[PDB]
């Protein structure tokens, strides 16, 4: 498994206090040789943001890769007809991102990075996490599972008797999803235990 | 009829100036002895608001119940798994509200009171009203009329005549549907002549 | 009210001991002048069949029009392109009717009747008739209410209290709702208190 | 778990050599004092079939319940009206009785049985069986697992690397899934690891 | 083709650099004699903009027609029971607006006016552009070609080879399909090959 | 261009009469070295049938294959497990066969081809034929061009003036389709000029 040469894109949705458990993926892409280009779904600074205010997560991303952090519709375009990734990663996915992502709409940073590479014909893998995935965002889920380019992280139920309706994505399955995605493949088995 | 001990949210979606036609109802919760948490889609005040200048609206809900009202996504999210509530009012939910909600996009505090309140089983009770019910948004409401735990105040068209696919809830029957709903049924009829 | 000169097709679905609700709006459009030929979902007559065996809803259909009754695939298509209608109605509409009918499936008299019309911008008149209406097919039933050329005979709830799912049509509303159709437009108003 | 005095519906769909599968279930359901009506997609007998054609299967529904087996229109039917299920399963449930319940079509005795079922607010169980379940069926299973009224056997991936779509039921855990969905619930995990 | 006497309304999504291929467009419909309305998708200025500052697009806009922009919710609104238009133009229609207004969101002052003009039965006419029309686009245009009132500029593949699942409208055509739309009828060819 | 050593399934549905247009590329695919298997929707006998009574086509069949011709469900579901195609072809595919594929229903010879195929990761390609294509199928296809191994014969308006919503395939084009989904890939242009 070797990502050496390989661009792949890592898009970020929902709460930053949630990043812990999708950053030292990033980190094993970089580490495997990826070039590794971050989307986030807003500005990472105001004109009005002072000295230390930034959130850890910023930093920490900064500390993986030094690629520019792709934070606007301008940044996120050009990886269509400019700078095309190999790969592009949603993760973690919420549950409003998926509901966006599997409608077609495309008004995040991160969605358009998916677009620009489902426009080449080339893999989008998503690590879902949100309590409704087994309720009204079910079809969505299984629109976007169906769809050519687009592949899933293996996931599962996280806390079947409190959240029945939750599905969360294995993190450390990411590589091994994107290697098959590269070849054209849904990673198998896509169902799993969660812890 | 008795909401004793009951916490309901009460989630307002569209202008501020159609909420003349919900407050009665919200107060009439509190009457029934409901505790009231108010839910609206944007925050009720920015750093810039000044004295006297806050609509009479948000007064309004602050002479009926002494719940904060939850305006950011930060404050809406607890409502899953630290403050559940017994039900989830949007009323009146608009034909953009209704396209989100029944798409499973979160992307407001009313429609995350939704999210968290599904999460836990628990029933969310809609009022629609939009001019495009039977047209664009009928998918939307006929998916949410079949979906587990999700009912609806009893509607019909307003003014068939001059806006023929716009369909409004009888408000005054809000509490009726919430007491059906929390014993997991919808109140009947569901389908009722507008004035 | 005239429908001197039109030919309209009256297709016929569900139960044969159902058309008594409908022969009679049957025999009123003769009666206002249209040419009327009906349409039916199964072979009228196998090899089989005995002299006084035929079901008095046949007869009776041959006592309100001269119209040779469509029964097969074959006797169908040419509504299409050589004996086109200038308006299918389709009544009752059993809830496998209309889930066939709104997913594009045609593998019936009836349903090849439709979409012959529909292939020329004619209109479709559609008289609901199911108890599964605003459950697993209430998507159905709207998404055929949004569609260019088809049209509701105006319904409601028939026994919300035992069936709370059922909708069905006011088939007296019948003329009322071709003559509308025959403009481009929905008679109104399509939702009505039943009985 | 105890179902004495009910009255469950249970229907086959697919192959006649595939339930083997579900009719030891069949048997727990009786033991455990059930009164199980078996529904099947076709016609028992025809005037042609002679003395012991009649496949094993047939014979050993007869050995497991004395209810007369389901095998038309016409005898499904009163399962709405006159004699009323207080729950039906659908196990096994293959890819094409899986769409066409999802899409509201009702065209086979089974079909009617969950369509009788639903018209009067009671549970519908459903056992999976399909190697379509995560392409083409998936939105249909989620739009069914998000429906009220109806429920899901846990299944899972029976052999991701064979045939990576396809899931089917643990027909073991079929009672204590009609348990729950008599109580108006889900049974958990409904994602469960096949052999 | 003559226009004199009808209020266009003239919706512009996506970047402001891609309106080259529309204005001249909004400029034949006021030589044509419409009265033309243009929508924007935000506010054209805040409270900080400075003198020259503005875009060349907005002056271009102010040089084709002294209608005011409507570049808000609260001056959309009005387009429904005060000022109706007579139809409704988008174009471009991008992908994030194409997938909003299948799914019924109305959330920026376009698709307002569009909704407004679909409640009172009048046409609304777009023109699409988007690199995934025929990826996970390709369902909201088809439910939105069949949905009534809505009509489509004539549109095809751009660039098969290098962006196989984008659809253009040609512009050209822009008021051929108002003029169809205005009696109700789709223009054809609707499918073109663009350059 | 070689399909040496591939087994390709070629499935037939809707009008006997309407394969003259397809059986010239049967019969291409085989001068090109394919095994070509035939998959038809019906039983091509009866007991009844009689010695020279047989239909032009199914000799025609005969004398470009001499694989056995699957007119059944039992034939046709070894092709999953036992003896996979390297593709399966449908066409021409009616609009009631491409509703009932892209609705997940497999209830014909040929559809339980494409499904036994799709459980494979192998490739579909369909050249659809339908008037209503444009209209209530338009979804439908939209849905399959979008899905995981499914791959569309390059297709177009063929009377845009008489029949607007109706597309049908070039099927000159069916070798290239073929030849570009062995590889994973949408031949393109896909929208075409019918003659």
């Amino acid at each position: 498994m070797n990502f050496a040469g390989k661009h792949v894109g890592f898009g970020l949705t929902g709460s930053h206090c949630t990043y812990h458990e999708v950053l030292p993926q990033m980190e094993r892409l970089v580490e495997l040789g990826a070039k590794v280009t971050p989307f986030v779904t807003h500005t990472v600074q105001t004109t009005d943001t002072k000295f230390g205010e930034s959130s850890e997560w910023i930093n920490k991303i900064k500390q993986i890769t030094e690629e520019p952090i792709v934070d606007s519709m301008v940044k996120a375009e050009p990886f269509g007809p400019k700078t095309p990734l190999d790969c592009m990663v949603i993760a973690p996915m919420t549950g409003n991102s998926t509901s966006k992502f599997a409608n077609a709409m495309t008004d995040s940073p991160v969605l358009m990075g998916a677009k620009a590479t489902l426009r080449n014909g080339k893999p989008v893998v998503v690590g879902i996490s949100t309590n409704d995935a087994l309720g009204l965002n079910g079809i969505n889920i299984m629109r976007l599972m169906a769809t050519k380019n687009i592949y899933f992280i293996p996931f599962g139920q996280d806390n079947p008797q409190v959240k029945p309706n939750s599905l969360v994505a294995r993190m450390e399955a990411l590589p091994e999803t994107i290697e098959a995605a590269l070849r054209g493949q849904q990673y198998q088995p896509v169902l799993i235990e969660k812890f």
